[PDB]
């Protein structure tokens, strides 16, 4: 029932069993095999799972195998070189959470240096893409949440406020991550690493204190804390040049 | 600054300005235009935004316009009839959260009853698709969370436990929603509607109380509530036959 305790030696044994099955099944279509996640960083804990990535020569290839044996769980990603390089060069709103997987790949097999090329791609993204992703995050995520908690203040339900506050704090950590071009190590340390950064929006550290401590029961403290962070976003975007275009009423 | 208070009449005025602009720009390539979300249900609050969907005749068309004027926010989706019908018939892990948009479409323009056809498509999905989505949710989300809180119990960090508990409760609502073929009304009512259903896994209602009340500061209580809900998942799927295949050690 659930994940069992495993050692780093047992997980690496499973990884090489999977590599041999990938090489047996696809032969010389395999360009590279690598380990990412906590195992690829060699910081896996007793209950950690396994994540692997595979680069195929078959163009347009994109599939994944993810399973459990009842005791442990594995995920193996299969991508063509172009699909993986393209995704490594796209900056979404959750880029600080997702793209850290490309900065600590443990090489297992590589016919033509593909694992190194992916690393150089994710690390050489031009500045304009982060600027555009920040403006998209403010409109698509922050402005949306602001309307939701302002509605809760006047019509409820306050039973959603703790969940929304976690989402607002997580989106703020993405904003800080995009600003500093930082990818957080893992999901469990996103908030802890975000508040340690410079150039934080005003009120973000206070909002994070509620979420990290789990004190989300005082709705009136949370709503005032959210409104201060939203005001801190307006000063922050002007301070850093991130101008969201508001001039047009219908922009198409 | 931020979303402004607006009435339902002012929001519908903006919608018809957008409809008139969509018809001028694409002409007879537009098959249908509809409003979904809270405005399409006529339950929009003072701070609610606007979501619209547009069915195009142009094949393989898929794009979206999402913007703000500084006072309000609009999102308009453009899809071909085949792409939209396909998406309405695929069941993902968050299907109970996303596909409610097809059950409360407000028709604004419809040349050939396309909006009703989309409704019939999303409403006639066969049972096996929900069965497979439930098995995938258990492995990809619930089993994943179980390893993270079991790691937190032995090595921390407990500052992630409140965020993780909110995510686990939301994933449990997806499980219940997939089982009963329920689309939750809105994101703010997911937990409120999930605990009112029948045939809940044991311990889910107790875990939900922490998230709905915001009392997520007692780390040791949360870990016991998570472990009880995880045990209730194994018994729930067994009583329900939802057997996740564990027979093979490498299933490809
Ligand atoms: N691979 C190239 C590229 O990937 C794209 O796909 C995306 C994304 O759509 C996809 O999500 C997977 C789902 O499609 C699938 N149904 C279930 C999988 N579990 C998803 O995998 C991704 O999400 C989980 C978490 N939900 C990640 O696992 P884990 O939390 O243990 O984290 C391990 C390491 O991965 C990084 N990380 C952390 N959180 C995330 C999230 N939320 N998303 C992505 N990466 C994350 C972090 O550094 C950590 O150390 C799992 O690793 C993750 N793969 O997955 C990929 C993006 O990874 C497209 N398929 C396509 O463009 C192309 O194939
Ligand atoms: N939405 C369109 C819809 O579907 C079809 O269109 C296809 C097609 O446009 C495209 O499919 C890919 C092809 O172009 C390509 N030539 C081969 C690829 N294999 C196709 O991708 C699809 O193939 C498999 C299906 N067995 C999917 O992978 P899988 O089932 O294992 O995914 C499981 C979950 O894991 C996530 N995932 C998948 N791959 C990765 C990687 N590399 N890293 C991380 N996560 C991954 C995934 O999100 C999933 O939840 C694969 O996902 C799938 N894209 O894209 C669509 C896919 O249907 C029809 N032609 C079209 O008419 C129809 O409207
Ligand atoms: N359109 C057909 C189909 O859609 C697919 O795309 C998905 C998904 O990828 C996409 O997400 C959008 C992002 O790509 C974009 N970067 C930002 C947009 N804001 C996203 O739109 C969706 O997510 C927001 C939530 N941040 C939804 O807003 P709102 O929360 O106010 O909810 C309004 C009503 O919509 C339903 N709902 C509630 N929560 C969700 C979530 N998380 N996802 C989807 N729907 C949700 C609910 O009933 C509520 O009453 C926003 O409405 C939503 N559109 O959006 C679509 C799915 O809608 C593919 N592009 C493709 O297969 C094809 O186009
Ligand atoms: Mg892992
Ligand atoms: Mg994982
Ligand atoms: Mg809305
Ligand atoms: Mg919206």
């Amino acid at each position: 029932n659930g994940p069992i305790i495993m050692t780093r030696e047992e997980r690496m044994k499973i990884v090489h069993e999977i590599k041999e099955r990938i090489l047996d099944k696809y032969g010389d279509d395999v360009k590279a095999i690598g380990v990412y996640g906590s195992l690829g960083r060699q910081t896996d804990g007793p209950y950690s799972d396994i994540e692997m990535m595979c680069v195929m020569s078959t163009e347009e290839a994109e599939f994944s195998h993810e399973w459990t044996t009842g005791e442990w769980k594995v995920e193996v990603n299969f991508d063509s070189e172009e699909i993986l390089l393209d995704y490594a060069s796209q900056v979404e709103s959750d880029w600080p959470l997702t793209h850290g997987q490309f900065f600590s790949i443990l090489p297992i097999y590589d016919s033509g240096g593909y694992l190194e090329k992916v690393y150089q791609t994710a690390k050489s993204v031009e500045a304009q893409k982060f600027h555009d992703a920040i403006c998209a995050l403010i409109v698509e995520e922050l402005f949306e949440y602001a309307g939701k908690w302002r509605n809760i203040r006047v019509q409820g339900p306050t039973t959603f406020l703790p969940s929304l506050t976690v989402q607002v704090a997580m989106a703020g950590a993405m904003l800080i991550g995009l600003h500093h071009r930082i990818c957080y190590t893992t999901s469990a340390s996103v908030l802890t690493e975000a508040v340690k950064q410079s150039d934080l929006p005003s009120g973000y550290d206070h909002l994070c204190q509620f979420v990290m401590s789990g004190q989300l029961s005082d709705s009136e403290k949370l709503l005032e804390s959210l409104e201060n962070f939203w005001n801190g976003i307006q000063e922050w975007t002007e301070r850093h040049g991130y101008i969201v275009d508001v001039s047009k009423r219908i922009p198409f």
